[PDB]
């Protein structure tokens, strides 16, 4: 059954992927290479061309997210060849420094080998490379709540936080034929982080918020004609909502909207005022200009759907079905202000694709 | 086919009914009563019992409304014993006049004769029973542009809006036998509408904003038990979103958000600057306002989350699977804020409920 799933996967890829590509008539040749290579390997190996079409085709079929417009520039780093530790390590500080480009943010994915038989050759524990450490004992809650597993797990491996609300967490990772992962503390000079503040209210900055530039994924698997590529870290641009509307306001997260709503000059005592609302716009409205002003990329809700209805008519254009998730399209923050709100989505899964996999933590 | 839908949904609907009354002892012989009633004349009539609970399980049913805390006490006027068009009038308007109750609103259903052999007995035309009209002519958009097929089809008949913002739509109604629908002017008397101020900045009523006191839904069907009663208007008071985040915020309603900008003295120039977020966020703070102080009822987003996450728990306590649209119940100013957000929603239909109905018009 796998190898035959496999070879499914396989014709249904390099068909779409070489008619994309204008390389149709290659595909005969191209499936009868691949058959006779599972049948004597058990897989098979993507060409450089193969693999760079397939992370992007992955992205623009990720149903959730609103940025994909630009799908088709995604810069793609093959490390397909790496063997040691201290190569992937290597691999994720050069991700770090190369997509960050100093605060010109580019849309960037790393490619480690791909699971063999199931077996995956490196496993990141990280979410995201860069992220904040969470703490939580005897009542007291420090950084960010979503971390506390993986610092949890962090320091059961011999790392310690400083116990800041902006601890960074160090990468960490398992080779194969490795029983436990290895830490690496991050570089702070390959770390662009962002003060917050506010165009018109000088007493923001008394809030000492701050949030790192780039956020990049490590922990999805992405899927290419049946090969898993269980590791394989992206990243885009923030949404200046994630943030704003997000990280720093959940009441699981950072939860400063009472911090917010008392700096901002209003009172946080009735619903009918929509004090949350108003400390809501005013904490985004400083996200955007914090970044902006620091030279780092960001965009904003509206901004982005704009971008998002012109991947739409794109699609339309090109003769490809559009595929998204109405309730993760939709921003946190006036939603109903862009035309995603106003219209429905098919969320139907198209592959290639990025999918969730099981935590080694936890 | 038809008899066989009824009494299966009859059977399904007095066992459900007589079950939460306490009176499953009485559920055989009123089965058999309207087996044989069926049987006979080809439906069957609610006792007034029935009909109340029925139409109070219908809108516990309605996956896409927040306010569902308070099904158990909506207020039903059985008014099956209408037969011309002067008592369905008077029934409206009584409705109205009860409904609203000098502004402390009181949820209301009035109920007219049932659909017998899909035959309508009376239909009505509204969309709401107090809604403004709408006008479209060589690029001059007036009123409401959701009205302007309604407003259309009333100028048909002989009425004229003075081409104000806020013409009031006459009721209109068909009797079954005529033709033609009449329609009579609403006495302004019954109609409590409030002007939109702000309760920090003076220039807001420079905009002359006014909405209407109470939503009237006259245009959907109520079906209990396999009887469609495809004319029985119901109220509930507003939430203020609906008001502040789109009747007077869409573009394709009254398209406000730039004259709001304007008078609150931000730009409307720049996506990055959030003024749309900043412009909805003070609007629907002026909403509450002007309702709060006129002493006409409305619950704000955060208030009405809060309601529905108790009706989530007596639903659960009560051993009732809960059903929801997400879509419909997140509110579209600061969705993350309200638990809805967070949470998944079984979307499955359940019967007694309301259902949508062709437009006699357009
Ligand atoms: C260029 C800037 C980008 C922006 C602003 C953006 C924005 C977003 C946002 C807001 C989400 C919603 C998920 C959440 O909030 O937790 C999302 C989902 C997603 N994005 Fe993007 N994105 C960008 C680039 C990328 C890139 C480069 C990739 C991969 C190559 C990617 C893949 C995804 C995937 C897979 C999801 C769905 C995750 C899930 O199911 O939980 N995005 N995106
Ligand atoms: C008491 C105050 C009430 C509030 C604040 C409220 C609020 C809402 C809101 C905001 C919606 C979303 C639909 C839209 O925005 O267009 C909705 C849907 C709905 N409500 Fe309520 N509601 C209330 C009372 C009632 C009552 C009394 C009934 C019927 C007896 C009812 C039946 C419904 C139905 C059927 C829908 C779905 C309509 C559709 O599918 O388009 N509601 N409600
Ligand atoms: C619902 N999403 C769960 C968290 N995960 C897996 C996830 C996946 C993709 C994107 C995000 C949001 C963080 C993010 C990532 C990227 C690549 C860009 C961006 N603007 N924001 N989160
Ligand atoms: C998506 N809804 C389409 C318009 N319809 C049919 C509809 C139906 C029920 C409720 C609404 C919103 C207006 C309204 C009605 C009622 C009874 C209460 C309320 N707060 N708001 N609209
Ligand atoms: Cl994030
Ligand atoms: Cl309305």
């Amino acid at each position: 059954e796998e190898k035959e799933i496999l070879w499914n996967e396989a014709k249904a890829f390099i068909a779409a992927c070489y008619q994309e590509l204008g390389k149709a008539a290659e595909v005969k040749d191209r499936l009868a290479d691949i058959k006779s290579e599972i049948d004597l390997t058990g897989s098979y190996v993507h060409t450089k061309e193969e693999l760079e079409h397939g992370a992007k085709m992955a992205w623009r079929n990720s149903n959730r997210c609103i940025g994909r417009l630009f799908w088709n520039s995604l810069n793609v780093i093959d490390r397909r060849d790496v063997r040691t530790k201290e190569e992937v390590r290597d691999a994720l500080f050069h991700h770090i420094e190369t997509a960050t480009n100093n605060g010109k943010i580019r849309p960037t994915i790393t490619i480690f080998p791909p699971e063999e038989k199931g077996e995956k050759q490196v496993e990141i524990w990280n979410h995201q490379l860069i992220r904040y450490a969470g703490y939580e004992s005897d009542g007291e809650r420090i950084g960010d709540p979503a971390s506390c597993s993986l610092t949890a797990a962090c320091e059961e491996l011999g790392w310690r936080g400083e116990r800041t609300d902006f601890d960074l967490l160090p990468l960490i990772f398992r080779m194969k034929g490795d029983e436990q992962p290895v830490w690496y503390e991050l570089p702070r000079s390959l770390v662009i982080e962002v003060p917050i503040t506010h165009p018109d209210i000088e007493a923001f900055s008394d809030l000492e918020l701050k949030w790192y530039g780039v956020p990049i994924i490590s922990d999805m698997k992405l899927e290419v004609g049946g090969i898993h590529y269980n590791a394989a870290p992206f990243n885009g641009w923030y949404m200046g909502t994630e943030i704003g509307a997000r990280n720093l306001a959940d009441e699981k997260r950072y939860d400063k909207l009472k911090k917010v709503a008392s700096v901002i000059g209003i009172a946080a005592d009735y619903n009918t005022d929509l004090w949350k609302d108003q400390a809501l716009v005013e904490l985004n409205k400083a996200v955007l200009h914090s970044y902006k002003k620091q030279g780092v990329s960001i965009v904003d809700h509206h901004t982005a759907a704009s971008q998002f209805k012109r991947f739409e008519e794109q699609a339309e254009e090109a003769g490809r079905k559009l595929t998204g998730d109405w309730t993760w399209l939709i921003p946190p923050i006036s939603p109903a202000a862009t035309h995603i709100f106003h219209r429905s989505y098919d969320n139907s899964i198209v592959k290639p694709n990025y999918f969730y996999q099981d935590k080694p933590y936890e």
